[PDB]
């Protein structure tokens, strides 16, 4: 008698990094000039660690034209467009940005940021002073573990713009890895991990029930194979899933609940940031994925919390 | 009675970094596996310093599809394509690469390199041993000043492939800088520098005589406004020219010869690499550029060599 909403609560003693959504909500109270300056300052203290590995799959060409338009504007116009994005204003550029996939939005700011650092576009005021609320939000971010810091920054950037085609390459079979998970050998869980690591989403989606759902960290469940597969193709390429250990528990009505913990790397940072993750699966009696939740964990001890 | 070939020899006591072409020629003797491994090792010791600032103007989309094709190949095929490029073999991919602008060729390898570092494509053997000739070439490169090192690497990469559309954005007028040059106020030289720094090549080209020529470092003169302007648009965007000082000397027949020294930054590295440069101008009696040579200098003392 499970529903997606009932499945959401499996393994309730998993401690997620709710400071991430808390800090994002605080950032969302700031004025646009404070938001831009805060991220610029965080960027100046970790921007060298962002890699180009996600750009190649994103298909940036149309967004890069808009990027180049900003390179042609005056100082006043460049500042206006950047505030329009942060304010989520209804402008043509803000609508275009709001329509892009997360990786395209990130690739846009990544390049604008290097251009600012070089003066190819104008940077942010050299003696700029954050408001009191903004300075406190910056302090909070700087105090977070690396994987929580980059999740704050990512969600702050992806949420900009106005609420209004990737190159997906499955890895050659001979170059694919096989995960090991201490305590877990169920092929549905192992091949969830392996097909994710190989970008083989057409095989991956067949592990799901037709009504199956996937819940990304701090987001609502994505329901149905069509929506889940779209999410895979748009946002989930070139991840490195490094599960470590897991536990299996019977559920009502022949269902099985599985918790796996481990680390995940995003191509935006490669091995420079290891994000502590949990995967919570509810498998049907036919051993298909009815529900999987992916959680960013509050601290590294949560990797060892299988009770 | 000046010709381009006679103009080439002005200011002959300018000491250029001929170790750069010497080292490139040595690299050109190596087998492809040695060439790939040598650059990979140099890359592992300076790849974090390459920035994304040149990608946005390059218009990479077609090349990125070919890049992604390599991401889909097996280990054997990825190694074969990389050797085909280094060997300058006649293959369809090598012909495509050979047709691309320098910045597109560099953006291709830049992304392939990050993908290798992350294992998104297969890297280079972990216990690979350079041949004796290759190990000696690597030592030579590692011993060069930073600006000479990146010129070696650039020309080694750009020369790969088979000898078989950028987004050009002039900077808004209010955001343009004006160079200062100790000892030089001739507007033809100052506005050569300023229009280069503003990517304003349509204004820049009008400073040249119709038969005027530009000689890039270690290359043959590019002759005629059409060819020079094409070179500007394809290869010369987002440079930072920081001239320091110069000297003017009369030439025969009302011509004027001018030597300027200073530093140049490429968007590939921003302020991380300052390249020591000389500009050697031969100006017509009408104060137009008949010939300009751009030289990479052998050492920093050449910045002070105006005799
Ligand atoms: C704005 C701005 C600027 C630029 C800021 C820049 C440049 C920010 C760049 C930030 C970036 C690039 C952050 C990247 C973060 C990426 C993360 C945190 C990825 C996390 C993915 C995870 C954890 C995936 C988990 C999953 C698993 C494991 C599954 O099993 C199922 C699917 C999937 C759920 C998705 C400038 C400076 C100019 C100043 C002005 C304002
Ligand atoms: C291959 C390869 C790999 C990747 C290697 C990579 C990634 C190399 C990247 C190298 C780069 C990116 C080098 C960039 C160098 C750029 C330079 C040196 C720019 C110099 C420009 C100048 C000096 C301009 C001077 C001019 C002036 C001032 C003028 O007034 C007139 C016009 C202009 C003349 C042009 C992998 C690792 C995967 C391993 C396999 C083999
Ligand atoms: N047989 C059972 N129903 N066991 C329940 C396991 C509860 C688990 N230790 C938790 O804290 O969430
Ligand atoms: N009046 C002259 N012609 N002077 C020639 C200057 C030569 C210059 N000092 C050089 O070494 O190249």
């Amino acid at each position: 008698s499970f529903t997606v909403d009932s499945a959401r609560g499996i393994f309730p003693n998993t401690l997620t990094a709710d400071v991430v959504p808390a800090t994002i909500a605080r950032f969302n109270q700031l004025n646009a000039e404070d938001q831009l300056a805060l991220i610029w300052f965080a960027y100046l203290e970790m921007g060298k660690t962002i890699t180009v590995a996600a750009l190649g799959a994103a298909n940036m060409q149309f967004a890069e034209i808009t990027m180049n338009q900003i390179r042609q504007m005056s100082f006043q116009e460049q500042t206006q467009v950047m505030c329009d994005l942060a304010n989520r204003t209804d402008t043509p550029i803000s609508r275009a940005y709001g329509s892009w996939t997360a990786n395209i939005k990130l690739g846009f700011w990544y390049q604008l940021g290097e251009w600012m650092a070089q003066g190819i576009v104008a940077p942010i005021p050299s003696g700029y002073k954050l408001s009191a609320n903004a300075a406190s939000v910056l302090q909070a971010i700087q105090g977070l573990e690396s994987g929580q810091q980059i999740t704050v920054l990512r969600n702050c950037v992806v949420d900009m713009g106005f609420d209004t085609e990737p190159v997906v390459v499955p890895r050659d079979m001979a170059q694919r890895t096989q995960v090991t998970i201490e305590g877990i050998d169920n092929p549905t869980v192992l091949n969830y991990m392996n097909n994710m690591n190989a970008n083989d989403f057409e095989v991956l989606i067949e592990l799901f029930t037709p009504d199956g759902a996937l819940q990304p960290p701090f987001q609502k469940p994505i329901v149905g194979k069509d929506a889940v597969l779209r999410f895979f193709r748009e946002e989930c390429q070139n991840l490195k899933l490094i599960p470590e250990r897991g536990v299996t528990e019977p559920a009502d009505g022949g269902y099985t609940q599985i918790k796996v913990t481990g680390k995940v790397q995003t191509p935006w940072f490669g091995a420079g940031v290891g994000m502590n993750m949990a995967w919570r699966f509810l498998l049907s009696p036919e051993n298909k994925i009815f529900f999987v939740a992916i959680d960013l964990l509050a601290s590294p001890k949560e990797l060892l919390n299988l009770v």
